[PDB]
């Protein structure tokens, strides 16, 4: 896979963000991140993307938009994956794979196990 540049336009919620991507505005849904702490997840994502000096989007090898026209990607802020950071913090669960987008699934499951062991936030 590869990372592509994007500019934050607006934080929306724990697993949704609006970015300028290839000179066009687009709502992105964070791949493989489920949010049942909803306000907590929102604040966490908001801070991570607003404080970033560099935001990148990384599509996976499966379908790239959902039925609502949202881009389905891994989002990075200064190189750190937001999807994984939310799962590792116990602020989201790992979702079911959607349409072949599973590159980072195993890695996210490891983060989720560790958050669960630590009884963090949703795993309280």
């Amino acid at each position: 896979l590869h990372k592509e540049p994007a500019t934050l336009i607006k934080a929306i919620d724990g697993n949704t963000v609006k970015l300028m991507y290839k000179g066009q505005p687009m709502v992105f849904r964070l791949l493989l991140v489920d949010i049942p702490y909803g306000p907590e997840a929102a604040a966490f994502t908001k801070k991570m993307v607003e404080n970033a000096k560099k935001i990148e989007v990384e599509f996976d090898k499966g379908q790239r938009t959902d039925k609502y026209g949202r881009g389905l990607a891994y989002i990075y802020a200064d190189g750190k994956g937001v999807n994984e950071a939310l799962v590792r913090q116990g602020l989201a669960k790992v979702a079911y794979v959607y349409k072949g987008n599973n590159t980072h699934e195993q890695h996210l499951r490891k983060a989720e196990a560790q958050a669960k062991k630590e009884k963090l936030n949703i795993w309280s």
